[PDB]
């Protein structure tokens, strides 16, 4: 029943190259940070991760306010361009299926709302993306 807000980021140092993600999760005055690496990766790749990894740290079904500077992840929620791909045949093939099938399933278990920051935007998408060059720099 409740309503957590998240504020997602992910880096990557190249196309592939060395990369973190990381999300702070928001209750009130209640905050959870989770951070990882990733060694070889692309920023995409860790925009989902972050979010996934953000979403799984929800211990009961949630209502979700979901912010994220990536494009790739907020448009294809909010376009319907996910829900086409599914329905295609994830299809030439669309880019990390493996990733969006996580995000298929958690986007069931919680009902989640995306929202584009614009870079910068908040300290809790900063912090995040703090969060996430700090696990790119510890490795
Ligand atoms: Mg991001």
């Amino acid at each position: 029943e409740k309503t957590i807000t998240i504020y997602t980021d992910g880096a990557a140092s190249g196309n592939p190259g060395k990369g973190g993600w990381g999300a702070l999760l928001m209750y009130g005055s209640s905050r959870k940070e989770i951070s990882g690496y990733d060694p070889a990766t692309t920023n995409n790749r860790m925009e989902l991760m972050a979010a996934i990894k953000g979403l799984e740290a929800l211990k009961e079904p949630a209502r979700v306010q979901l912010y994220s500077d990536s494009a790739y992840l907020v448009n294809a929620m909010n376009e319907g361009w996910l829900k086409r791909w599914v329905k295609n045949g994830w299809k030439k093939p669309v880019e990390n299926i493996d990733l969006w099938q996580e995000i298929l399933k958690l986007t069931t278990l919680h009902r989640v709302t995306f929202h584009k920051v614009k870079g910068s935007d908040n300290p809790y998408n900063s912090r995040a993306d703090e969060l996430a060059r700090l696990a790119i720099k510890e490795n």
